[PDB]
């Protein structure tokens, strides 16, 4: 048999950590930081109740699989005496005897984990010492399926065979103590991590090389180029389908996406590689789509990507989450392998989920994500509104209150998902029609008494944007802009005073149609694959080595500059791009009480004329008469100028494109983009140092910090092809020819505005932080992720700071 | 024979008087003042090298006049014992001794100046004692001719035949000393005259009658008003001789004279009772009239009426010429009688005209008064230029020095009397014409260089009245006002570019048309008899009597009330009074430019222009090419209202008269004056006191101090019968009606002026003075003029301020 146990009890509990100094109160910190306290909290564990039954446990798995696991099939072992001495003065000791007695007619040999060559004749009582003076039991720590900090303990001297043995670990790696840490990780944090990664001959030196260098920092600027282009191509490749769509035949948001759908596989295989499949069958997991694909395959098959995507999420708790993906996924060869895995565990995932607060609303997705093998992801979105509208919410709330400086899109997003039928995008729909009633369309989501007056998220985005900066033309963005039903469709107001249906009435599908040829026209005559063609990234010198210097605890560049020149060849803006956006605006003759309120019926011309009634006119004085035939016959010809058949929609074509709407021709182009501006990526001495994930990973790049990214934007012309006023019919036309001025006026903005907010060789400064990967994503800078030093945890808390493991103080 | 003579001389000199306290240099003082100081005056005299031949010539005279002229007949006169005791203590004394020795056989008696009753027998010596003691000789005052103070002595205690006879007077009103006075007259001067002049039963109250005091102020305000009636009809009635006269035939201002010649002595017996014919004969007294009448004609026939004048005048030593008046004018019959006496008074009185500096330049003239019998005031006026001016310009050079309030008047005058051609009206010339050449006309009155530049009388008048009051519309007059041929003539140039005479350069006749018309309008449209009928004084109230209350030296009006209706009737001021004036301006149809000089090429709409150029727009900003464009057409219609074909008296007629000039009637009434104003003299307890003339006269008159002359001017309508516009090719039509705007605001400012400076119940105080005459020129307030008590000096000083007759101390 084996020796006797008293209290081979070993369940336990973690612990947790407590604020200090002025850090944020989610404290992640990583190993080191408490290097004195970890002693100390392991003592409290040492010296409570559930000390005794843990060190039991410890001794009698030391005892069967270090002791007689390779042993007992000829040598019995027996304990006659045993002794522990763990007193409250938290010092623990330990004195065991141990019989072997061979029952076979042989010699054999005991096998113990010291350096011990004993020989034992038959049927003969071999005796073991081991001996333990009361001393403290020391710290060291282990790295737990979490990467938390799992306090173990050792022994200083104890005598093992009669000799001391030196740093004596009691069955390492594993300990019947449970005494992790919920918010301290095994590892280097961000700065203890680039003390071992760089130096002279250390990881990042001697796994980053100079040519790596110079092709990494001329991809970056490559791979922005492609993806910039096939972002540009993709809207204007499913803006074509969009647009072209027929009035009365529902496409989706995914239908269309499928259209696409390898474009958006190269988009995502050019942002991070390896994300190509991943994308591609995300947008194919829907009912629409024309191939359906189930959640499983969409897991199973990436199941590096996701890990990575994850792992790039900025909450830390997900990790916790990330532990048993690997024991997930191991052996499975299929999707159903997968999905019956995935079932035997939800006895245990679904209760931790529910238990979880942060995860509790979350509770029924996961449920069907166990209970139907034909799941896809947009299905469940689009299904699942309520709890996602809300995690959408907060998560765009956090944004807001962390990017005051993008609050309008942030703003304009919370609006849009404010509604729960937001989320009919993502399922059986019409894009070109939920696009409008969602962004081009009055609000009234309230229940009270009505907040119907909530208005459009466009027009609200305008009000934000233009806020202030102009006053008097506001009006005008009052009755052209603020109150036309393409923009602000009046919604419940339509079945309110007609009741039944005019053509005019309708203006869902003439907003949807107005807004289909705006997508046509940016589809197929602005964003083509012709049109974007001609923009060219040419390298300039790409041929100078980028050297590396290594001294000590650094790596720097010696001098980068590599220049790319953006060609932008004729990116021919056509009339179409602008002209539907004027064909937005209400077709409505009415321009003549509309200008005289914006420029005799204000607030300012309106004063002057009263102080010129009731005095003034300097020098005539006594001429008071004569002013109510002054300011008559001022408001009089400029009134009678503006032509009674013409709208907003001609006079902004008199301002914009000069010559009458209905004489411009479509295939022109409004603005010609031509010349080249040069990027001048530079710097002399720029460090070069680790850059991780949001999360621990195994997969590491580099980032140089400190790179002057001058866009030089001059060597452009951007130029109105139409700079000369062609109409005809004018509707400010006369000796007071005010749409001529106009165009004018918009011409030497658009001059100052191509001068001043266009090219002015920008300078910038930022981090190019590439995580490069090699052909069969082997990444370069991978760590080991196995010893306690090359953890990296990049979500954790300096010490440097002051963390300390104490209730404030 | 007489008693013996030593030094009958007589002859001696004058004295004056000198400045003290802070009077002004020009003393002219009366009587008394130096009442104690004539004494010590008259020692200096007395005890000086011309004393003791003054005594004795006076001793002389007493003993011939007053001792043997009613003697020797009968009693031979000796002196067998005379001396004197005139001592250098200026005391004076005398004993003589008379012996009458009869040689005739018979008793007479001796007639001497004392009560004496004596008998003498045939070849009786009878005797005579005049003893004189030591004492001083007194003074006591003599009236000279020319009322100065001619000092004279007089004995205290003498003794005449043994007795003392008290306040001896040496032969009075007459002595041998000729001590006068140049600045000291004999009288009472302003103040000492109400003195015994009112009171309880003295001069003026016993002499001016309750019923007296009602008929004059009626009077006053009734002669007033004919005076006006007459003067407007004068003017209106000499008009319209002037311009109905045809061109190119020259009418006189004194041939027209004639014409109204009765008219004039009408005024002049108003303004003056018995000045009826001076003024009838003095405009008779000219080459250019009809009857010619000599100046010694015009004098010694309205010889009183002369003298009147000539002691209204403000100068007083005038007077010293007015005491040979009286010895000119005794014993003629006849003007030619007039003639030879001054003929023969010529050796003395040219003399005295020369040596006096004052009338030194005045020389040449009275030499023509003595040298023709033909003499003619106007020809000596008209032939005498350079003298005329010169005394013309000084006494209105003094007249600006003494009244500055209207000193506009003044300026026009002298800038009229500056040349001599000036006095070329009253001769042989045209009024039409010289008025005009004189009145509107540049001047050019220099040698220097060239002065050319002084413009006409009416600009400069004009420039002075608008100094400042508009600025604006200044320009406007100096583009049709300042600059128009019809009241600038540009002398000097007509004949400088030109040098052919054409119709319109010569503006020296269109122009004398202009005021030909003006003056046909005003003399037979608006002044004329049957217009000026309808005016009329009517009595309101005329009974109540005006009692007079006299208590001591006082004399007060009990209660004045009288009021007199003016009732304006239908006063039509007819078309042509101003349509006259309108077309005295240019009729250049240059209108655009003038007027856009005047309202934008000015000096604060420029400012304006610039700003709003630069920046500006409040609300817009970013929109300024649109400036440009509205500051463009706000001046283009204005400029193209302006119609072309009408000129600046276009504009003023439907300014004025509303419809177009070529359309409006001259025989209507452009402004009517109806209802009536009041005239409101009343007061309570008003003083009457003695009103003088200007020198020394007997003729007196009495003033009220203090009567509120109120001119209620209320219920009187002056209504602008063209109230509307009825132009039907207006100069500024169209949509920015000016023209219209510039009428409408002319009424307005009409009835601003008619409710301010007209009616506005006017309150007045002045002293109603009246020198009521008799019938046959017996004024009822004449005084005795002959003792030094009456004898009233008006130009003199008043002692109570302080004189003394010492050299400013």
């Amino acid at each position: 048999q084996p020796a006797a146990a008293t209290r081979i009890t070993v369940e336990n509990g973690t612990d947790k950590l407590v604020n200090y100094k002025s850090s944020p109160q989610q404290l992640f910190l990583a190993k080191n930081a408490l290097k004195d306290k970890l002693q100390g909290e392991f003592d409290k564990f040492l010296s409570d109740a559930k000390a005794f039954p843990a060190l039991t446990a410890d001794l009698q798995e030391w005892v069967d699989q270090q002791l007689f696991n390779p042993n007992q099939s000829f040598f019995d072992l027996s304990a006659p005496r045993s002794n522990f001495t763990l007193s409250s003065d938290k010092k623990a000791s330990l004195d065991f005897i141990f019989r072997f007695t061979n029952f076979t007619e042989s010699v054999q040999l005991l096998k113990l984990p010291e350096g011990v060559s004993v020989v034992v004749d038959s049927k003969q009582s071999f005796d073991y010492y081991v001996n333990a003076s009361a001393q403290k039991l020391l710290v060291l720590p282990l790295s737990l399926p979490d990467y938390t900090l799992g306090l173990n303990y050792m022994f200083d001297h104890i005598t093992l065979n009669g000799k001391v043995v030196n740093k004596f670990s009691f069955n390492p790696f594993k300990t019947n103590l449970n005494l992790a840490f919920s918010n301290v990780y095994n590892g280097v944090d961000v700065f203890e991590a680039q003390k071992n990664l760089v130096g002279k001959g250390k990881y990042l030196n001697t796994h980053v090389k100079a040519e790596d260098v110079k092709k990494d920092v001329n991809a970056n600027i490559k791979n922005q180029f492609d993806i910039a282009k096939i972002i540009a191509e993709l809207m204007g490749k499913a803006l074509k389908e969009f647009g072209n769509q027929q009035e009365g035949q529902p496409l989706s948001f995914l239908k269309v996406m499928d259209k696409v759908k390898e474009d958006f596989e190269k988009l995502f295989n050019l942002v991070r590689p390896g994300l190509g499949k991943f994308v591609k069958d995300l947008i194919q997991s829907s009912s629409q789509a024309e191939n359906k694909i189930t959640v499983y395959k969409l897991i199973f098959d990436n199941k590096k990507t996701i890990l990575n995507l994850l792992k790039e999420l900025s909450i830390p708790e997900l990790n916790s989450s990330l532990g048993l993906v690997d024991v997930l996924f191991d052996g499975i060869t299929d999707s159903d392998g997968l999905y019956e895995r995935l079932q035997s565990f939800k006895d245990l995932i679904v209760p931790a989920v529910k238990t979880n607060e942060k995860t509790a609303a979350l509770s029924p997705l996961i449920e069907e994500l166990l209970t139907q093998k034909d799941t896809y992801v947009f299905d469940l979105i689009q299904k699942h509104k309520g709890i996602l509208t809300n995690l959408l919410k907060n998560f765009l709330a956090d944004f807001q209150k962390s990017t005051p400086f993008m609050a309008d899109q942030v703003a304009i997003f919370t609006e849009l998902f404010d509604n729960e039928g937001a989320f009919d995008l993502f399922g059986e729909a019409d894009f070109v029609d939920k696009i409008a009633e969602l962004f081009l369309t009055k609000r009234t989501v309230k229940n009270g008494e009505k907040i119907e007056t909530k208005d459009s998220l466009l027009v609200t985005s305008l009000k934000s944007l233009l806020g202030e900066k102009v006053a008097a033309l506001g009006d005008l963005l009052d009755s052209y802009i603020f109150k036309n039903e393409l923009l602000n469709r009046s919604v419940e107001v339509a079945k309110a005073e007609a009741k039944d249906t005019k053509g005019a009435t309708d203006y869902k599908k003439e907003q949807a149609k107005a807004l289909k040829k705006l997508f046509k026209h940016i589809g197929e005559n602005t964003l083509s694959k012709t049109n974007l063609d001609k923009i060219t990234l040419k390298e300039v010198k790409n041929t100078e080595n980028v050297e590396l210097e290594e001294t000590e605890t650094t790596l720097k560049v010696k001098k980068l500059d590599v220049e790319y020149k953006v060609e932008l060849g004729n990116f021919e803006i056509k009339n179409g791009l602008i002209k539907a956006m004027l064909e937005f605006l209400p077709d409505t003759k009415d321009l003549e009480t509309t200008l005289d309120k914006l420029l005799f019926k204000g607030e300012s011309y309106k004063a002057m004329k009263d102080k010129y009634i009731k005095e003034g006119f300097p020098g005539y004085g006594w001429a008071k008469g004569v002013v109510p035939g002054a300011f008559e016959s001022i408001e009089n010809t400029f009134k009678s100028a503006i032509d009674k058949t013409k709208s907003i929609r001609d006079l902004f074509g008199d301002m914009l494109f000069g010559n009458d709407l209905s004489s411009v021709k479509e295939t022109d182009s409004f603005i010609t983009l031509g010349g080249s501006f040069d990027i001048k990526y530079g710097g002399e001495n720029l460090n070069v140092l680790p850059a991780y994930y949001s999360l621990i990973n195994s997969e590491i790049g580099y980032q140089i910090i400190g790179v002057d990214t001058t866009i030089d934007a001059t060597k452009v012309k951007v130029e109105l092809k139409n700079k000369e006023y062609k109409g005809k019919s004018p509707a400010i036309n006369g000796q007071v020819k005010l749409s001529q001025s106009f165009f004018n006026v918009w011409t030497n903005m658009f001059d100052s505005i191509t001068k001043q907010i266009f090219q002015k060789k920008y300078e910038f400064k930022d981090n190019i932080q590439v995580f490069a990967r090699n052909e069969d994503n082997t990444s370069r800078l991978e760590l080991d992720i196995s010893d306690p030093e090359q953890r990296v945890i990049p979500f954790a808390f300096v010490d440097g700071f002051g963390i300390q493991l104490k209730a404030v103080d």
